[PDB]
């Protein structure tokens, strides 16, 4: 729980994945992977390491992410 991944809305605007999506992006991204499946509503998205984007595989939709320190100890 290292970090909080954040991905950016039509309006500009970050907001963060839940605390086990931002576990599961982590975990791919520490051991470089270059992508990821996610599912969140119902929808399916891959995270892209390589252009750092989420893609929503139905609709062709990229997103920037982007990854911020966890201050919090364990
Ligand atoms: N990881 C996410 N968690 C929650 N909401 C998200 C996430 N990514 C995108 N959204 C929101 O979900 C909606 C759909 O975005 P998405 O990128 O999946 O597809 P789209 O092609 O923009 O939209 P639509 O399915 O309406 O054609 C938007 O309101 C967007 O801000």
């Amino acid at each position: 729980d290292g970090a909080i991944w954040q991905w950016r809305d039509d309006r500009g605007l970050w907001h963060p994945y839940n605390r086990i999506d931002s576990r599961i992006i982590e975990a791919a991204h520490q051991v470089g992977e270059d992508e990821i499946s996610l599912s969140t509503l119902g929808r399916v998205y891959t995270i892209d390491f390589n252009s750092m984007q989420q893609i929503n595989e139905d609709t062709g939709t990229a997103r920037a992410i982007q990854r911020k320190p966890n201050p919090l100890a364990n």
